[PDB]
């Protein structure tokens, strides 16, 4: 067996390897990436995402979220605030602010310390989830708004033709901005492009232990937990690295920088923060190993979790019974 001890792979491929996107996502599989839940991939030296990134500040985030955190240090929940909208620009220079700068710090591990220690007490402000893409409509190589869809993966492996679209979603983040433990919608994959900025630190439990992080939420979450049967698809969960080591609960970590992509495998949980200010990409895909994920991925029916339009149809084939029950979380 490929990576036994589920380590988070990084890879280098050449410009000539970077032109089929699904084979090197199968190569990476081979190698056993996808034990680790969580794969880096540096682009080869020639390969760029634009030209530049000088005339972004224009971008409209139309509803900032304040991310205000409950709880304890180590174990707390967070809630989002929506703010008026801003620009790019405005949200750069507010970024950069006294109030929200990077703290002077040694190097990324005296960053993480304070982080943890330090999180709950402030509440940073995040431009998540804003539909669009920054890729060059004529870079040809891994460009996140060219992928073959969820939809036709579907209609490739099962035969069925189903409605719905897949497009990517840009996060402008700053100091502190936090995206809680969770796997995808449906435990997709998922690739993320740091465009530019600070960087962005992840973890993540391999997915063959992935119920382990979910009892031990259970335990530290217990309203939560009552009221839903699937609450980390609220997507707002805290657990320190400390305490996943105090609960032996198995993980990894990893900082990514600008011009690096990660790939998130099928029920890979993670969790992380961003350094500074950047800009990341991402959106979710699809392979025929995931299907057999998507038959089995838990939903949230208690109504708060609340998504898109295009997940339907992947509940309504892949899960047709749980189908009724799952809508009327939906409606
Ligand atoms: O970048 C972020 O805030 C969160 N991204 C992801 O969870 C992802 O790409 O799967
Ligand atoms: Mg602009
Ligand atoms: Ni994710
Ligand atoms: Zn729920």
């Amino acid at each position: 067996a490929q990576n036994p001890n589920c380590n988070i792979m990084i890879f280098h491929p050449t410009k000539e390897e970077f032109n089929d996107f699904d084979k090197y996502i199968a190569y990476m599989e081979s190698q056993g990436a996808h034990r680790a839940g969580l794969a880096k991939i540096i682009p080869p030296k020639e390969w760029k995402a634009r030209e530049t990134y000088d005339n972004i500040s224009e971008i409209l985030i139309a509803t900032p979220l304040q991310q205000v955190a409950s709880g304890r240090a180590g174990v707390f929940t967070q809630y989002h605030k929506k703010k008026k909208a801003m620009t790019v620009g405005e949200y750069r220079h507010l970024a950069n602010s006294k109030k929200y700068q990077t703290p002077p710090h040694q190097n990324f591990e005296d960053l993480e310390r304070k982080y943890w220690k330090n999180r709950i007490y402030n509440s940073p402000i995040y431009g998540a989830d804003i539909s669009g893409s920054l890729f060059d409509e004529n870079t040809k190589q891994w460009n996140l708004g060219h992928l073959g869809t969820i939809q036709d993966l579907l209609e490739k492996e099962c035969g069925v033709v189903i409605e719905g679209v897949n497009t990517p979603y840009l996060y402008f983040g700053m100091w502190k901005t936090t995206f809680a433990w969770h796997t995808e919608d449906m435990d997709l994959y998922s690739i993320n492009y740091l465009h530019l900025g600070e960087p962005k630190t992840w973890y993540v439990v391999p997915p063959e232990h992935g119920q382990r992080l979910e009892r031990l939420a259970r335990e530290l979450f217990p309203g939560s937990s009552r009221g839903c049967g699937a609450f980390l698809r609220h997507k707002v969960a805290l657990i320190s690295p400390t305490v996943l080591k105090e609960n032996g609960i198995p993980f990894n970590r990893i900082t990514q920088e600008a011009g690096e992509f990660m790939v998130t495998f099928p029920y890979g949980y993670h969790a992380g923060f961003n350094h500074g200010f950047n800009c990341a990409e991402a959106i979710n895909f699809a392979t025929p190993r995931w299907i057999d994920y998507g038959k089995m991925a838990s939903q949230c029916s208690c109504g708060e979790a609340r998504v898109t339009f295009s997940m339907d149809a992947f509940v309504r084939i892949l899960q047709p019974e749980r189908y009724d029950l799952w809508k009327r979380g939906q409606d």
